[PDB]
């Protein structure tokens, strides 16, 4: 049978090389992130100035709106400009004091932070940067002091101003963040908005929600970051590799949608924690993962953040048809890895395993007899 260890891990031409970004590419994403950060800083500063002038100069609501229409708030729709005008006009002294005193902070969460960001594969897919905006403020036991709509409209202001001023830059509203899509760079940047104490305890990291009936959700991304980094320590460095590969498999099977990265990561560490394996043997390890992955999602995948009320993926008895489509797709993986392994020719093995991870590795000479 064929060994795929070099298919997976060979420098420059192996799968990890096709997935992982170079320093040049990473620096590009950082530069793109910096553009969004600086603009959001500007927007917050512009808003803060008007927030100052409100109580300072006893402004009318109209005077507030007209000032905001000299800033980046210009690019919101009329109702949104009026709404932000009202919010800044009528924010309480305590909330106003916080807003004026503190600048927003920026910290990246997700795969760009714990190094699992893959290159995109299908034409529509994009590299994903999760850069959160954090506002220091009084955070009571019940909720943050500053209204969630205000902060969300300031994020929208930033991204919509970037959209309006740049071609290829398109704003998209998600449930948990504002997203700016940069077509020319095959990159989009997710901007979740957070409220945090100004005095960071994870029990006070509040995420501002954009859809539904709940305004805030206590969700510290640091918890997932800490959990995954500790998992890499516990299981071994090959965890990032096998997580990258599974995400690559997901990107190959789904142009859009499919199981989330977090659920994939959690399922993999659950397997690798439970089952004895050889980290150095990526061929066997990936085969182990593929075999057991559907049963993990059948068992249900609980969030590594215990504060979450719902699991990342329900138990089988709670699976809807969309869940089943995912699991049945997962069941297909193990068969692909074994057919490749038992392919009669070397070029046949490559084409077969590339049905799982997509045509990225093209060098059949990486495949060696076991
Ligand atoms: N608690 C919790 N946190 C989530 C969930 N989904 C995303 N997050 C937070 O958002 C961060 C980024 O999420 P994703 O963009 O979907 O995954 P990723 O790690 O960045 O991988 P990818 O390259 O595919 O973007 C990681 C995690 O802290 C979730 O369902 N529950
Ligand atoms: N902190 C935190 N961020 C999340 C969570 N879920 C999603 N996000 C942010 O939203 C981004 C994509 O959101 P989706 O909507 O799931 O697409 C990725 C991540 O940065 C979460 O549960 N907690
Ligand atoms: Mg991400
Ligand atoms: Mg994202």
């Amino acid at each position: 049978p064929w060994d795929f260890n070099n298919y997976y891990s060979h420098n420059m031409d192996g799968l990890i090389s096709k997935l992982k970004l170079s320093k040049t590419e990473s620096d590009k994403l950082k530069a793109l992130r910096q553009i969004v950060r600086e603009r959001t800083r500007d927007v917050f500063q512009e808003a803060r100035q008007v927030a100052i002038d409100v109580r300072r100069q006893a402004l009318t609501l109209e005077s507030v709106r007209l000032k905001l229409e000299k800033t980046n708030v210009r690019y919101l729709s009329p109702e949104e400009r009026a709404d932000l005008a009202r919010l800044i006009f009528e924010m309480e002294d305590e909330a106003r004091d916080d807003f004026i005193k503190f600048q927003p902070r920026f910290w990246t969460q997700g795969s760009f932070q714990y190094d699992t960001l893959n290159r995109p594969f299908h034409p529509g897919q994009e590299m994903d940067i999760d850069d959160g905006t954090y506002m220091p403020m009084t955070v009571f036991e019940s909720e943050p002091s500053i209204g969630h709509t205000l902060l969300l409209l300031l994020v929208d202001t930033s991204l919509k101003s970037l959209e309006a001023e740049n071609d290829g830059w398109v704003f998209e509203e998600k449930n948990t963040c504002g997203r700016i899509k940069i077509y020319r760079e095959k990159t989009h940047i997710d901007v979740p908005m957070y409220a945090i104490p100004k005095e960071v305890e994870s029990d006070k990291v509040n995420l501002a929600l954009r859809e539904g009936v709940r305004r805030w959700s206590v969700s510290d991304p640091k918890i997932v970051e800490d959990w995954f980094n500790e998992s890499c320590k516990r299981i071994g460095g090959h965890l990032r590799s096998v997580c990258r590969f599974m995400k690559a498999w997901r990107d190959a099977q789904w142009e859009v949608g499919g199981p989330s990265s977090i659920s994939l990561m959690t399922a993999v560490v659950n397997i690798l924690d439970r089952e004895s394996h050889n980290g150095s043997d990526l061929t066997g390890t990936m085969k182990l993962i593929a075999r057991l992955l559907p049963e993990e999602f059948n068992r249900g995948v609980e969030s590594p953040d215990d504060t979450d009320e719902k699991p990342l993926f329900p138990a089988e008895s709670n699976h809807n048809v969309h869940h089943r489509a995912i699991v049945e797709t997962m069941e297909g993986l193990y068969g692909i890895l074994l057919a490749a392994e038992q392919s009669e020719s070397r070029e046949e093995a490559l084409r077969k395993i590339n049905e799982a991870f997509g045509k990225r590795v093209t060098n059949a000479l990486l495949i060696t007899s076991s």
